[PDB]
């Protein structure tokens, strides 16, 4: 009996064995556009990932991993609020089973198609394992996903998931540019607040960014066709892979942007 997304295991019961799960800085949140306050003091972001090296794509039963080469300081998040730098060491998404839910956070409560993230960890902690017990520890890179065009810098990651469709598959995903995934603008919100997957460490400096990505109908399709089962299991399909939003309490959403 272990922790998903389904009426027996799903974020509503995940309090039981993660009673952070009702702590003060959870994830994801609402993201109120009139409550959000502009500060100038916020630096613009840095996202160095020119030397990023992709490694495997891994079904953890969850989500889809793309893990990356994190033992040297290649693909980096520093700048906004963040102090020091952050490495880059795997992006997963979230999605839904039609296109009007699947983001894990909201803006002024609407959910976009998807939801993707981008987990990068404060080097000063030198390892990942000792960055999520430090409230700097990780900074996440949040970026929706809306139906439309296609993402061209999406399709080789929609065309290995054939090879994944059930958790513990794995396969070679090397010379994958993450810079394909980005919107044109780095216009972003900010907050802290925690892992949206048990442990649920608080753990997070959220960036979420304002400007949504376009995939196509088609791509999101596939994504929906992976399974949350192992191979030779009664048949899950992989949707609705999103934790709702959690009381924002004590807690102010900082905007890059005026
Ligand atoms: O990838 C995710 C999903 C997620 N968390 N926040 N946004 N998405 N969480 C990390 C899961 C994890 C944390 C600590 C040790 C082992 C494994
Ligand atoms: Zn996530």
């Amino acid at each position: 009996h272990h922790w998903g997304y389904g009426k027996h295991n799903g974020p509503e019961h995940w309090h039981k064995d993660f009673p952070i799960a009702k702590g003060e800085r959870q994830s994801p949140v609402d993201i109120d556009t009139h409550t959000a306050k502009y500060d100038p003091s916020l630096k613009p972001l840095s996202v160095s990932y020119d030397q990023a090296t992709s490694l495997r794509i891994l079904n953890n039963g969850h989500a889809f991993n793309v893990e990356f080469d994190d033992s040297q300081d290649k693909a980096v998040l520093k700048g906004g609020p963040l102090d020091g730098t952050y490495r880059l060491i795997q992006f997963h998404f979230h999605w839904g089973s039609l296109d009007g839910q699947g983001s894990e956070h909201t803006v002024d409560k609407k959910k976009y198609a998807a939801e993707l993230h981008l987990v990068h960890w404060n080097t000063k902690y030198g390892d990942f394992g000792k960055a999520v017990q430090q409230p700097d520890g990780l900074a996440v890179l949040g970026i929706f996903l809306k139906v439309g065009s296609a993402k061209p810098g999406l399709q080789k990651v929609v065309d290995v998931l054939d090879s994944i469709k059930t958790k513990g598959k794995s396969a070679d995903f090397t010379n994958f540019d993450p810079r394909g995934l980005l919107p044109e603008s780095l216009d972003y919100w900010t907050y802290p607040g925690s892992l949206t997957t048990p442990p649920l460490l608080e753990c997070v400096t959220w960036i979420v960014l304002k400007e949504p990505i376009s995939v196509s109908s088609e791509q999101v399709l596939k994504f929906r066709k992976l399974n949350f089962n192992g191979e030779g299991e009664p048949e899950e399909l992989m949707v609705d892979n999103w934790r709702p939003a959690q009381p924002l309490k004590n807690r102010q959403i900082k905007a890059s942007f005026k």
